[PDB]
This record gives C-alpha cells, structure tokens and sequence, in this order.
C-alpha cells in the first residue's frame, strides 16, 4: 500500500459527466464529474490511501460553489460531497487568483508547503480542472518543484490530466475522456542535463540513474527481450569507466572500458531500435545517439590493444596522448599530469630498447633518471620536468602555477609528444623453445624473464626473422609443425651472453589450446 | 534590431477582442483579437523582425476557420488577414490534435523541427490560444527544447501569454488583459541544477552562470546599488576557487578564497534583503540561502589564517584534513593524494621543530626522509608511504587499487592524523634587533633566514618570553618604547652558537607604518 496525494484547483464550470479511463487500461472507466475523483478511485481500487486537494478562490466559492441556484454548482459539491464514501480524504485550500507575480509567488509558496507537509508517497498534479492559467502555471512549476524536493521528501511526482478536448463523445454531452500523463516530460530535460554532464565533466551519476530509468520503461512493455538491451551493463561500465579514470589507471582496464561501452552501446542500440507508442520513443532514441556521438567522439577507441597488456608500444602512446587531452577537456589537471609522466616512460622505453619491464618498476625508476632524435627526446624531457613538481608537490614554498601556465606547458607537452610520435617512424635474438639461462662456461649473471601473449610473440619473431638477426636453436620437429599450423632454421645448437634476448615456448593441437606465447628471456647480466 | 518568431495554436473560439498590455509597461495596450498579433506588434514598434507561426488542425481550419457563416471564425480571419499590413509574417503549419503519446511525438517533432529551421535571434511560445491540453503539453515541454538547443541554435527562448481570466473588464465582452511572462520558470530548475553540481562536485559553471543572470535580473529594476552586491565579484572568487581547488595550491590561497566567499556571500545576501515584485524574488532568496548554507557546510573557514603564510602551523594541517575530507566528498582523489602528502610533511615539521622552512623545499625533501608520539607519527608515515606510489606512478606494473580500497586508505589517514592532532596538545631563543651571523671567533658556517610577519613573530616571541628560554639582547631604549607601544630584558651583549634560534626587526610611529616583524634568523651551521 501507497499513501497518495493528489492536488487539482476547482473553478467555475459546467462539470459534465464523464467516462475516464487511464490511457493505459482503457478497460477501467469511472464516470464521475471531476478527473481528480476519477484518479482516486483508480488508486484505491490499487489498495492504496488516496487524499485529494483542491485550490479555490473566494471569487470561486463565495460566488459559484455555494450558489444554490446554479445547477452545475449543487452537481459539483454533490460530487465533492460523495467523495468521502469512496473512502477518499477531501479539503480546500484558498489562494488568490494569480493576477500578478507576487500572487503568482504565494501560490507557488502554498504548492511548495503542501509538498513539504506531506508525509506520503506520491502527488499527482491533476491539471484538467481549474483555470487555463494556473494549468499553465503549474505546469511550467512543476520540475522546478521536483529538482526542489529530491533532497527534501524523497516524493514520486505524476502529471495527469483528463484530456476532455480530445475524449470520444458517446452520448449528448457524454464523453469517454483518457486522462493523459505526461510525466515523462519531467524527466525529459534531464536527459540533456546528463548530456551537459558527460560531455562536459565526464559525470555519470545522471547518466547511470537515466540509463536505469531507461530499462525500467523499456521493460514496460515486454516486446523487447535482454542479451542486447543491457542497459543495466552499461550503466555499470560507466560507473566503472569513471572509477577509472577519477583514479588513475593502466592504460588496457582504460582501453577494454572503451571497447566495452563502444561494444554495449552499438548492441543495444540495434536491440532497442525493434520496439515500435506507450510512451515518448523519440526523445531517447534522440539521447542514446547524442551519447554515441559523444562517446565515439571524446573517448579514442583501439580494439586490440587489450592483446598488449605486459609491454610497452607505440599504440599505447597515441592512446594516452589522446586520453590526456580527454582528461585536460573535463578539467582533470592533476589525473593529466600524472598520466604524462609515465607516458614519457613509455616513450623513452621505446626509444631504447627496455621495453620488456613494463611490469618491472625499478627498471623504470633506473630509466627514469639515467643522432639527433635522443636530443629532441631529452628536449621534451627536459620541458616536462621544468614544471611538473609544481602540480606534484602541491605548490608549497611558493611554487604553484595558476590554470593558464598549466595550459600553456600542457600544451608544449602535447605538440613535442605528437612531433616526436610523427618522427619515430634490432640486435641478434636467438630463438629458444624452454626456459633457460646458459651462460658461457667462462662467466661469473643476472636475468630477467616476462610473461607474454602470443600476439606479441609473432610480432617479435618476424622481427627477427626478416632483420637477419635471428639466431634460431630449435632442436626438433613438431615445434615447426606448431609454428606453421599457428604462426602462418632448426640449428640444434646449445650459449646465452649477456644482453642477447630470445624466446620461449612450453606444451593433437586441440587439446592443447584446451600455451602458446610466454617467458620472453634477456639477460642483463 | 532582431529577428523573433512567435509560435502559437489557432483553435475554435469567440476571439474577443482585447487590450493586451506587458505588465511591464502598461502604457503600451494594443486592442486586437490574437495575443500573438499584439506581441508582435509591440516587438515590431521596439524596431524587430517579427513572424508569427499557427499550429492548425484539419478539425480546426475546414470545419471552423473558413466556415463563412461563423461570426467569430470571419473576425478573426479578418484579423490573420491585416496582420500581414503591420509588416508581420504569419503562416500555417498543419499537426493533428494530439489524442495519443504518438500523435504527441509528432507534435514534439513539429516543433523541434521549426526551432531548428529559424535563423532569428529569438522564439516566443504564446499559449493565449488553441486547445487547453496544447497549452499544457507545450508549458511542460519547453525546457526540454532549451536544453535540446543549447548546442544547436543559440536560441533565446520566451514564454507567454495572455491571462485573460484574470483580465479587468472595461465594457461588455471588452477586457484589459496583461501579457503575462512565466519564462522565469524556465530558469528556476537551473538553479537546483546548479545547487546540485556544487553539492556533489564542487562545479561551478552553473553557479557562475546563475549568478550572472541574477545581478543582470536586480539590476533590472535600480532600487538595489553595488558596492555590495558584487555577484560579478562572487562569480569571478568562485571561478578562482574552482581553479584552486582542481589545480592544487597552497593552504594560504585556498583560506583566503574561503574568507573571501564567505565575506561576499553575507554582505551581497543583506544587500539583497532590502529590495521588495516584477519577477519571482522569492525562489532566489531561496538559493541563496540554500548555496550559504552548503558553503557554511562544505567550506572549511579560519578567518585569520592568511596572517602565517610564510611557516607551518597546526591551524594548517586541521585546515587541510577538512579540505581533504572535502576533496574526497567531491571525487577528487588524486587531488586529495598529493595535498595528503604536504599535510604530513608540515606535521613532522612541527613534531621535529624544523617548521622555519615552510618556504625551502631541500629542507622539505631533507625531512621527508631523514618518546612514543614520534612512533605513532612514524606508524602513520609508513602507513601512507605503503599505498602512495599506487596513485602517484599511475598504476603501471600490475599496482593499481580501486575506489574501495583507496577509500579504505583514505580514511586510514584520516583516523590517525585526527588521533595525532588530538594528541600533540623550546631551546634557549635570542632575541637580536638586526640582520647578524656573529659566530664565535673559534667557528669555522651555514645559516638560514627567512621574512616573516608581525603576528608570529609576537607568538614566537612570547613563547621565548614564558618559557624561560629567551636571551634578550636589545641594545637600546626607543626599541622596547615600540615594543610596549605595538606589541603590548635590555642585555646589551654581543653570540650565535649553530643551532640558536633568533628574532629581528628593522625601522612618529605613523610615519613608520607608513616594517615591524620579520628576518627570524637560525645558524643550521
């Protein structure tokens, strides 16, 4: 059971009687003369406590109500007499009649202390009775009233009203009326207001509770089925692509996210684009293309990057430029920094070769602090460091820096990185097939050894193979017949010096797949 | 001059003629038929381009409109007819009556389609005519078409119409009836938009915005002066403290635009108060009494902090636990991070004695590296120092951590530091009178300096004064004279021992003012 207020005005008029029936279930009528009575009745018979409230003027009811010769008026309070059997709870409130903006502001104070006094579950605004006036004026108030009271009832708002003008006409001033219900306009501009959000901040509060909103309505009418709807998924990839990025993270969760939403959007999409109506279809058919053009606008897509998850690449470079400019247009300077620094590890890992410690982080500190293009690098490095310890150390002993220099360096940061990305377009690897550290019987060493993926497996060993520098040292047969049967010189030979690196491979083929690419091997000493 | 298009419904009526005025100036009445006609009129006599557009129904225009024996359809088919001589544009645009949601999906796309297709420079809804549910439908959808068209014709957008029930009656069928203007409702759910953005997240965009319109709206009527009204000056302090906040900066700055908010904030509110209207004051004041009372909340405030900006002090470090708790409250983690990290260090100078260097970051390194209170000030340091890097290094490597987890952290922080503050509640002080390095002749020496201000040092002089600590060594009279005049032992003896710890000052009075503490002076060797 609900506790349910509903609140109409009361004005002079002929009152007809008429059939009213919700637009939804055209099979309950109730032939009453007020649509508020008929909304009640429809409520109660829902096993719910219903209060109704009319708003009159002393122009009203001292002139029209109580006149006892004015045969639409004895009908009316008949009716408002009766309302009481139903079980249904009826009171007056008195208001001027709106003829200025201060009487406009006191009936919006008398709307705003009666949404404030109740102490149930739903209010209705029944707009059918009434001047055209204050249905006007209620009606512009009314999403004013709900972004008011979310932090002050926790109170569901319905707009209905008997939309007379357009009822069948069954018998000689008898109508069959369908009380319309036009709340999904409330929530119509806080779809745009979730667009601001996003597009502009990257804010998906309002984006997961519309996209929640979204499946419940959808999920109204079961025409449309789930395994491609999922908005309840994408409202979660959002809360966890925010999660991400408000905190900064390695570039494949971020890539994967981005896959992920491109994925989920275009899926359900085509899933909702087969639902024919009940309710407003075009507005968010409007809104899920608004966010796709955003999202494959502001977030870079790179659908096999997640292949990459243990190195250092090049793509994973011009991925983080680009979400570094995402993260300076949404105003997340210090996220933005922080992503920079290791983005220039990167770089410098490409540029010299140490790239198999990307999940190593002494090797990265080492690398942190110890031909042309090594110039322009140490350039770029150089501009960097000039100002980052401003936005690291937070400005104390006099050295912060305002939001424009922070721009302007940004921005040296980004056209050196695009410049030296434009500009950047091989020792022996022997090749091996178990895990291994033979050194020559004349050495004192130290190794390091990675785990891969099988992508960057080929990568690596056609680079070998058509740079002349492969030494390969497969000592059997089958390994080859793997090698052509996946991938598309077995010199059985046994020596590992210090700063050759090679490649690794441990255990028809099916069962197998039921290792492939791992344990690349180098030895730093 | 501009270009304006006035959108209104034609629906079967009597079409009274009627002296409609703005309620803003009533001089100006204009006796027509079609409240739109008069609003273009009196947009044509302001020197504008003016067209007028009318939604009819095939129910309307061949069944009323063009019925030539309908008294009240030829009159005001003689009225569409002469707007045409005023220099006004009217044409008809054909919808049905909107009896279900999909033929108010179509109505919705009518509309949207001429705000698209206008090239003017504004659009007045005028819902005087046409059927009751039109009206209503249109008054709810309107700010949803704002908020659609913020990113697609930068459209001024009013609404009006004329409130003639609540017209006066000047002879028979005859009415004077204002030109009522609601667009002000518009903006009223903006306002709690932007009292949320700030609530949750501290944006500011709205709030600056609104802030705008609403000094231009008092300025509209010029009974309220500046000199403390200052929302331009309110606008601009919370555009700083945004940049503030998400760029981060020293405790100094950030006080200082809290005091500055607050100060602005209560004087442009008592300034407001006396203004009694034209428009809707009261959800306003309403704003600005919910806005003081999220600053009051959310915005730390220390009135006389600004006064120590050159050292370290308590006051400081339970300033910056309240903004860090609030950087948390508003999502900004890695903000919160790096300002955790000068908190703690300013905690250790003081725990260590060593806080003249608030202004030198080699000591702050120095002392980020190198009796039970020091063994819990090193739990929390290791504590921190344990899940630092993890926010700080980006996450590389396979050491990222989540949302939980780093809220976990987070409020690990919090305990301790608030258990440590809770818990914290003097070598022999020289006192000199001028800028000196007297070592002992027998001294082979590194010395330290740094200006100071006149409130601390008072403190640091009276905690020399009851300590027992102070070796005074003022030489001359006329310098205790202004020590008693301003500040409310003369041992005239010439030496700095590396490690003491003394206090300077260099030059009736007024003329002077016209400085009085500063140079505190310590021999590190």
């Amino acid at each position: 059971m609900k506790k349910i207020l509903i609140v109409s005005f009361l004005g002079k008029g002929r009152y007809y009687e008429t059939f009213y029936y919700s637009i939804e279930h055209s099979e309950k009528m109730v032939k009453k003369r007020l649509s508020p009575l008929a909304n009640a009745i429809l409520e109660k018979e829902n096993g719910n406590d219903v209060e109704i409230i009319f708003f009159v003027t002393n122009e009203v009811k001292n002139e029209f109500l109580y006149d006892e010769n004015n045969e639409y008026a004895k009908n009316i309070l008949n009716e408002l007499n009766e309302i009481k059997n139903y079980g249904i709870k009826v009171s007056y409130r008195d208001i001027p009649k709106g003829k200025n903006y201060e009487e406009l502001e006191i009936i919006m104070e008398e709307i705003e202390k009666l949404l404030l006094d109740f102490k149930g579950n739903k209010v209705i605004f029944d707009l059918t009775h009434g001047l055209r006036h204050m249905a006007i004026f209620t009606s512009s108030t009314v999403f004013y009233f709900k972004n008011l009271m979310e932090k002050a009832n926790k109170l569901e708002m319905k707009i209905v009203y008997g939309a007379y003008e357009i009822g069948e006409e069954i018998e000689k001033n008898l109508k069959k009326v369908p009380i319309l219900d036009i709340t999904q306009t409330l929530e119509l501009s806080d779809l745009t207001i979730a667009l601001e959000e996003f597009e502009r901040y990257g804010i998906t509060e309002r984006m997961i509770i519309v996209l929640k909103n979204i499946q419940k309505i959808v999920a109204k009418n079961k025409l449309c089925n789930l395994n491609e709807l999922k908005f309840s998924s994408l409202s979660r990839e959002l809360k966890l692509f925010e999660e991400l990025l408000k905190i900064p993270s390695p570039p494949e969760k971020i890539a994967n996210s981005i896959y992920k939403i491109n994925d989920i959007l275009e899926s359900s999409i085509r899933e909702f684009k087969l639902c024919s109506n009940l309710f407003f279809i075009k507005p968010i058919q409007k809104f899920l293309v608004d966010f796709q053009k955003i999202v494959l606008e502001k977030l870079p897509l790179d659908k096999k990057i997640n292949k990459y998850s243990n190195i250092a690449t090049l793509e994973k470079v011009e991925f983080m430029k680009n979400i570094i400019k995402l993260l300076i247009n949404w105003k997340m300077y210090s996220e933005a920094v922080i992503h920079l620094r290791e983005l220039l590890i990167d770089i410098k890992l490409i540029e010299n070769g140490k790239y198999f410690y990307y999940n190593n982080k002494d090797f990265r500190e080492k690398y942190w602090m110890y031909k042309e293009l090594p110039k322009k690098i140490e350039e770029l490095l150089k501009n960097v460091k000039g100002w980052r310890n401003s936005v690291a150390h937070g400005g104390r002993a006099n050295t912060s820096i305002n939001q424009k220099t922070l721009e302007e360096n940004l921005e040296n940061a980004l056209s050196m990185i695009d410049e030296i990305l434009l500009s950047m377009k091989s020792k022996k690897i022997y090749l091996l097939n178990s895990t291994i550290m033979p050194i020559p019987k004349d050495n004192q060493g130290k190794f390091y050894i990675l785990k891969l993926t099988k992508n960057e497996f080929k990568v690596i060993l056609e680079n070998a193979i058509k740079d002349d520098v492969l030494d390969s040292a497969i000592g059997h047969e089958s390994v080859i017949e793997f090698i052509k049967d996946k991938f598309e010189p077995l010199k059985r030979k046994e020596y590992f010096e210090k700063g050759e690196s090679a490649l690794v491979i441990k255990l028809e083929m099916d069962f197998m797949e039921e290792l492939i690419g791992y344990y690349y091997i180098y030895r730093e000493g």
